[PDB]
């Protein structure tokens, strides 16, 4: 079985206003990103980068009018957030001097 609504209309429901069904809308996608996302970051961080995905997400979401399929340009969002969410803390630990917490991601 299937349902009678999809990305199209609840990527429409969400710029009516109706925070509602992005909550809806991000679990039919927190499966599928957490899977591609996990290519760019470990099972530890994983699910914090997910939530990241989908907050950046939300607020991307309001100007999107790309009249285009939703899960491209969200797919997007979540291997974008992973390689900003490395080197943010990667080139943010290396200033601390040799022997010790000298440990960095690329």
């Amino acid at each position: 079985m299937s349902e009678q609504l999809t990305d199209q209309v609840l990527v429409e429901r969400v710029q009516k206003g109706d925070q509602k069904a992005f909550n809806l809308l991000v679990v039919r996608y927190q499966h599928k990103v957490a899977s591609l996302v996990s290519r760019y970051v470990p099972s530890g961080d994983v699910p914090d980068v997910v939530q990241e995905a989908f907050i950046k997400a939300y607020r991307a979401l309001d100007s999107f009018r790309g009249d285009s399929a939703f899960y491209t340009w969200l797919y997007r969002i979540a291997v974008n957030t992973a390689k900003n969410y490395l080197v943010a803390q990667g080139r943010r630990l290396e200033l601390v001097p040799r022997g010790s917490h000298h440990h960095h991601h690329h």
